[PDB]
């Protein structure tokens, strides 16, 4: 597959004559699912009699799963249960964008569906009050499958000047980082901050603290958001953990996490006891943060060596670090730097409270 | 060996207005800003706050990768951030804000480029005479290919002459810059005096003040990052080498006008003329002050337009180190202008060096 | 010199958008002044604590003689003396645009300050009420080829432009129209507009002005074209004869009235002026270009011939012309049509002066 | 006002040379050339003749519309082609021919631009002295948009100093032109000395010498209507204007190389001499016959390189109007360079003005 | 300076057909001295009445020395005094290139005429049979940037570059090729060519050459490299470090024995004269670029760095290396590896004379 070109010339401010019509009083729901790749989304629209106030006044609906890789032909209806609700940046109010699980023919989880058991775990533990925040690291790439305003054929200046970099010769692309942050905050999206990164072109938004389940349904909406908002620009968002090979920083999508106890004076004791038992579980971890089952970042974990487990205080080299406000105050949240890029934060999330909270082992 | 990117700037722009537009509701956006490991390179990044600050003081502390700007060790990296000074941001609109920091390591104590920190201190040492500061950026555009904005490809333009303070299409390159930045800095709330075409073809110059002691400094930084914003939206580099261009083609400075309260009081020459006499003593000290190199980029421009060796004072006189405006001869009070601070200078370096000649007696 | 293309292709789309930002309760005012040259106009922008209410609450200002050919480096100061304030049509209100009279370092007139005797000479004759009306008259240059005209060529024969539409005909006229808005909003009185002869070339007309204002407000019309051009990354061109061969020339006609003129039989009055013009002819040569003839000769081939003076009643071909109307009515102005198009009006109005109504003699 | 046309220069030239290379039979081609109304143009057409001419003797008479040159009037138009000098023809190879003409009216008298008739005369007057010349023809390349070839678009390379008798891509600009003519000119028998760049970029310079007498004229045209048909193939001009871009930028010259057989012998530096003595009293008559516009085209170029108004001689001395080489002065014989005719003078009317004020002792 | 598109974009296949014309019995000298920098050549042509058989036979001229920073205008000629004579290779037989001498006004040798004193030392030992053999790295840049390189940007890291083949190794071969024919064509004793490991980076190698015909060939082989470049619109920089950091720089490195080194066993006088360079390396650094070793110091770091002095057998990282086969055969010659690719070689040889058999010190 390749990146078209021809969208992105199109006349947009013809675009935007046709979006200010007022649209009088049906709404648009855009319902949005997880393919049977389990990294690809996909999104179609229904129109509504009037603004629904929460997302449990939504109907059900359905899609073909024989044109998602998920069903045959002759018995392709799949379900769509809505999950979480927003407002369409897109569109704007009183439209909405809707994350929806996946169901089979016989009412059974599609097996991309990763939300249905991780709800069930997050809610196990909600009298400890789980909170997460996931640092999403991307790249943008151009036309030609390479990076985006990277020379043709050939690489820009060694890294050092690009992370947290401003000018035209340093930050490449920030419209797009720009667009993004500002439909995340209409959307109601948790959207935490930005940077630019350590490679040209790559940047990152983090989303947090999110409670439980929300963790998973924010970052998907977030990451749907992005490539909506790329598709307009005519670029592509690449969450590949190492888009260029060799000297080229990888991407990660770091997760922050904490407890109620951990949170509470001297919570550092809880963090640390956590940290332990992440410590014997490193392999389990490693098959649930990409989903190549670790194919992926095995390109990328030279920043901790995949093989290796390692912990420490500000530590951005360790596999697990403490932030250094963290170990001053003695309490608060610490850092999963594991997780690649293109993780399913439904996986990454569960497997955190199964190993911290639950004690299984394995 | 950096060269700028082209496709960023032919992105489409009409797309960024229109979500741009979208009202963003109860969350603020805070840009912290600061200086890297090279001491010239501005960093930012972007956190959501619950609530507008009213003040910088309401402002949360926060860190930085410091193994990514020149300044820690990855195993090793968390760096400080403090706020210093807060704007209002021109790129996003109220209620978000711009946050000049300072940073500090590991240990707390200040990086090896904070310069605030001890000019700070100077200043507060100083504050009964009431030093104020206006500083005359001046820089140059280029384009994409690292020459000057406007230039013809693979050569030069006509002689200097008709470009100072000029109007029109084979005068005037870049006013688009120029007019957007002087509107994001009174909306920023940065002190911008004024604007100016310069000599040289695509360069120009902003001036900022009169800013009282460690002002100076925060509101001249505040507006070099609002320029390379500005810029970048463009597809243009600004740069504040001291000589972009070798030859007949003229270099940048970053001219430091100054009084002390008995200077703007009447007849206040007398006290203009003494800190002149103490600076004519320690020229050499103000060279290693006035760019980051310690006087080698300035090498490049300093020829006699004073001669680095040399130093020089006059009234009206801009072939010397040090002018007397003739506003200020004639009226026997006001200020006097140090030519000699390259365009690349830190403004903590500069006015701290002023301070210790001048008011603190410091010698050698 | 040549003109730049880059600037014209910068996205005037991002300038907007900053232009938009409310500016707060500081002032921007842009001080405009003449050079060493006669003719290149010079400007730059102070930021004032409030807006001012006329002229006289400016502040004196000064600039750096020796990058403008008026002083020496060593001795470089030179001042700037508000004269005539507009509202700036390029920033909009409250911000304001500024024409000065330029001094030496020793309070003395710089030698390109003719606004200074001539105003002194128009305060002798405050009670006659000398009006005056110009037609500046310009072409539109791109390269520098005349503005739409062929690549290395011609476009046809002289005829059809003139006064002319359509795509074909007209070249430039969004320049026309930006300027003669731009003019309304500064409070510069233009009184009108047309397309000249010569394709890519064009007129407008300031006026009546009395006394020192039609000076004023001709350099600063001219300021604003030049600006303007220079948006849409244009050039102007004031010289008399851009083209050579039998292409239009460019003049600068110059109509004048006093309170008598105006009034019944005020024609006698105008006989009486111009028979005083005709003992004159080489002192108004002199005066009515800034290399004191030898631009005007390049034009004045018959239009009348440079050494030779005439005047007839709606004879365009004369040196003076009075108008069909004044004719009629036997009131009114008279048309001095020898002006180069790149004169200076403070020259040419004290010029009409001193002889029309001073009665100077050599 | 006339600009070059780009499409003859995209056409296939391959295709032309495989029509070329067509063997062409029993005929032969003759090109007239001559000077038209304007004294500066050259114009030409071709006939079949039945035979190749061994001599211009052999050649007939032709005649063209002197109407369409600005030289006769529409309705008794024919005007008269005289043969003066047989080439070889470059261009269409043996046994085709070229042919430099006079100009003669319908009445059979010279035409006003026929510079040759009387020139051959006064020449013919001193042939037992022996007059020899050397002319320095120097001439701009320029392109497209008569701006010189190789400059950048709408701007100016930098400042003269590596381009005269340099070498590269950054240096020499146009060298094509100049080998083609080089090799055209050896072919066609021209009296071709050598060739140079010189100190402007795209500015370049040929020698045309030591011919005697009245071939020095007629070689000169010739290698001139060379060089504007080898430029024409490329797509390029040849102007010989005495001061193509203003400024700072080298004007052209060709300067005049002049012996007679006394100034050869031994010891001729004292005729040398003499002569030089006769020529500072007669400057200004020499300066109306250096240019077709008795000076006006000279006026941009000779600035002070002698100035217009002020006659000098010295010895290796570039800066003044007559150069004695330094080979020549120490020698103590040779010839003398007059360095004062414009590179659109015509070589008739500088080589008579010689004769008349050296040998013929003419005063004015 | 920049680089000029325009003559390349000329139709090449236009000057062929003219230089296949019969030229006749006159035949072209082009005479090439070294100009006021000390590194850039200069060129004219004389057309002679016959083909010259040996240098002695050609005539001596003269050029404007004020043109080339050597003389003033007031007294302007300067002597060419041919030195070498070659075939041309870019007009063909009969025609010749000409290197010569540059003498000034008073007939003593220019400032830049470093071939006269050299000479005169060869002369001193033309019994022990001096051979050298340089090897000259270059760079072809196109805009200046190196040929073929991405525009605003960089290839892949060095690696794969040195010897290299095919589209995407190797970076402008058609100028390699034509030159080596050339320079065979001419006379030049060329001995050898390669890419080296910076992409669009080359070299050729001349010798070996007895006494001062080594200077004399090496800048008649410049010579034809800048022509043959000149055609191809391209441009050989002998820069020592054309790109900053991490990318090869650029020698001349030069080789050297006597007839005694050469004999059996003569690896003894080798050592003798590295032993003799060991205790001169200052003076030889200043030798062996134009600005005294400024130039060289910004190729020489870490290759040796400047100020220090190291020998060894096959080190390719010190100031001497002797070859591996020297090594095994005890006899040959010694390489020294310290010039910058910029150097006179007439400066060069000097110096290694001077050492290593006059036995001078200081
Ligand atoms: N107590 C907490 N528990 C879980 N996550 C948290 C907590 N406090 C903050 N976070 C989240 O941690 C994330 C930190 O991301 P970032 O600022 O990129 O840190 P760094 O770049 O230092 O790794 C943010 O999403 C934030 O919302
Ligand atoms: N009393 C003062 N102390 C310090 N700075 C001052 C004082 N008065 C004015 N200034 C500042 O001096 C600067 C003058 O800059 P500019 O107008 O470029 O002057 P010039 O170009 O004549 O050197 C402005 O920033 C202004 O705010
Ligand atoms: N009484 C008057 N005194 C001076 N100028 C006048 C008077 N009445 C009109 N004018 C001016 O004369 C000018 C006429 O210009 P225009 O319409 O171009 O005339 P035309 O093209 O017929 O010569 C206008 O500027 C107008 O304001
Ligand atoms: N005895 C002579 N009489 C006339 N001309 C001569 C004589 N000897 C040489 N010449 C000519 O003088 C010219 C010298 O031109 P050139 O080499 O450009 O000299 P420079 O550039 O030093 O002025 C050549 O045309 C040459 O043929
Ligand atoms: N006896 C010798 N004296 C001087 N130079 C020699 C001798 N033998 C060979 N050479 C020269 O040494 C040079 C070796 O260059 P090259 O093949 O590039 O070597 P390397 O790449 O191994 O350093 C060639 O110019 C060759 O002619
Ligand atoms: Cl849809
Ligand atoms: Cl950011
Ligand atoms: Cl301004
Ligand atoms: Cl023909
Ligand atoms: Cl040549
Ligand atoms: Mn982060
Ligand atoms: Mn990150
Ligand atoms: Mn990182
Ligand atoms: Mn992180
Ligand atoms: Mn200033
Ligand atoms: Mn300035
Ligand atoms: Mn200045
Ligand atoms: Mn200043
Ligand atoms: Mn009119
Ligand atoms: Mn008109
Ligand atoms: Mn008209
Ligand atoms: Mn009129
Ligand atoms: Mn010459
Ligand atoms: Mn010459
Ligand atoms: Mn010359
Ligand atoms: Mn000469
Ligand atoms: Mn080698
Ligand atoms: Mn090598
Ligand atoms: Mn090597
Ligand atoms: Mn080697």
């Amino acid at each position: 597959y390749f990146q078209s070109m021809a969208s992105s010339h199109l006349n947009k401010g013809i675009k935007q004559v046709y979006m200010s019509l007022p649209q009088g009083e049906k709404v648009q729901a855009m319902y949005i699912w997880i393919d049977g790749t389990g990294e690809g989304l996909r999104c179609k629209t229904r129109t509504l009699d009037s603004e629904p106030k929460c997302v449990e006044e939504l109907p059900e609906w359905n899609f073909d799963g024989s044109s998602t890789l998920q069903s045959e032909g002759s018995n392709s209806d799949m379900y769509l249960v809505p999950a979480a609700m927003f407002r369409d940046p897109f569109r704007k109010d009183p439209n909405k964008l809707v994350l929806c699980e996946v169901f089979k023919y016989n009412r059974r989880p599609a097996e991309t569906n990763l939300r249905h058991t991780c709800k069930r775990i997050m809610d196990m533990v909600s009298n400890q009050h789980p909170w997460f925040g996931m640092e999403q690291e991307y790249t943008l790439m151009g036309t030609d499958g390479h990076p985006f305003g990277w020379p043709s054929n050939g690489f820009p200046g060694p890294q050092g000047p690009y992370y947290c970099g401003v000018g035209a010769d340093r930050a490449y692309g920030r419209d797009i980082v720009e667009a993004h942050y500002r439909a995340c905050l209409y959307a109601g999206v948790k959207i935490a901050g930005t940077n630019a990164e350590v490679m040209p072109a790559q940047w990152e938004f983090q989303i947090g603290p999110c409670e439980g389940i929300s963790m998973g349904d924010h970052l998907w909406v977030a990451r749907f958001i992005l490539h909506r908002v790329c598709e307009d620009f005519g670029v592509i968002a690449t969450f590949d953990p190492k888009p260029i090979p060799g000297n080229w920083n990888g991407a990660g999508c770091h997760t922050n996490f904490s407890t109620k106890a951990m949170r509470e004076e001297n919570g550092l004791k809880y963090i640390e006891e956590a940290i332990e038992k992440l410590s014997k579980r490193h392999q389990y971890h490693i098959r649930a943060y990409d989903p190549k089952g670790g194919l992926d970042n095995a390109r990328r974990l030279t920043t901790s060596n995949i093989n290796d487990f390692s912990a420490g205080v500000a530590n951005r080299s360790a596999s697990i670090r403490i932030p250094r406000t963290v170990g001053q105050e003695k309490k608060g949240y610490f850092e999963d730097r594991r997780p690649s890029a293109n993780c399913d934060p439904f996986s990454v999330t569960e497997a955190l409270i199964r190993t911290c909270l639950l004690n299984e082992t394995g």
